[PDB]
């Protein structure tokens, strides 16, 4: 069940990330109205709702595709927001959590 092993593992990892107390800024797409100039600077927006959909839609056929999207959630945030903002802080906390979980799961060697 090599496809469903991957799916299972990713779903677990994604749920844990979504349940984390620092995930709240990333739960839905950034709104243009709340972020002036966001979509002019961030070319590939990503969020955890979209990732959930992608997962359900069987898009994440490799660990690399999953990693790229979730990494993008953090890097987008860090480019856009000031370094001591609450959003920037949440990104790094959640990113630390993400790297531990992917290492825990044996997704990167
Ligand atoms: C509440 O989410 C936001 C609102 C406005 C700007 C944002 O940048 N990164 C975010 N996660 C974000």
């Amino acid at each position: 069940r090599d496809p469903d092993q991957l799916y299972s593992t990713l779903k677990s990892i994604l749920q844990q990330v979504k349940s984390h107390q620092s995930a709240w800024p990333f739960m839905e797409p950034v709104k243009r109205t709340e972020a002036p100039g966001y979509y002019e600077v961030i070319r590939f927006p990503m969020d955890l709702k979209t990732m959930s959909e992608r997962l359900k839609n069987r898009y994440y056929v490799s660990k690399k595709l999953f990693m790229a999207d979730l990494q993008r959630v953090f890097t987008n945030c860090k480019e856009y927001n000031p370094p001591e903002s609450e959003y920037y802080k949440c990104a790094n906390i959640l990113e630390k959590f993400f790297f531990s979980k992917i290492k825990e799961a044996g997704l990167i060697d």
